[PDB]
DNA sequence: CGCCCGCTTCGGGGCAACCCTGCGTCTAATACAAATCCGGCAATGGAGTCAAGACCAGGTTCG
């Protein structure tokens, strides 16, 4: 389980993210899931920073780092002839 | 007169090329070492700056 989790931390993302940032991102996701099931709504980021013993700007930095990239090979418009990369100035 | 045996003819199978009847959350850390950022003095040394101050040369004024 150690080697499988380490390989999932290494190779499962497009841009590479180190192990401790992956750990705190998964911690943030688990705590947000628990607070969503408990409170019933989406938690405030200051409440998340209160829960995770860190600062809300660090919470915002982690939420910025967690954003996976989107692909350029889908169809934006109704017709499939228009790919996504043909509307980027 | 009947009989084998490959040659051609069609069937069926098999396969290659395109769409949606397609389109999940997961142990959890510690310990340590190396690399790197960065913050703050601590030597500068060269490059810019102010000011004096001298250098005549030819208009300009005066004799």
């Amino acid at each position: 389980r150690q080697a499988i989790t380490r390989a999932m931390a290494d190779q499962a993302r497009t841009i590479r993210i180190p192990v401790h940032m992956v750990e705190v991102i998964n911690k943030l996701g688990r705590i947000q899931r628990e607070l969503l099931q408990d409170l019933g709504r989406e938690p405030t980021p200051e409440e998340l920073a209160k829960e995770m013993d860190i600062t809300p700007e660090k919470v915002l930095e982690i939420q910025q780092y967690a954003r996976e990239p989107i692909s350029l090979d889908q169809t934006i418009g109704d017709e499939g002839d228009s790919q996504l990369g043909d509307f980027i100035e």
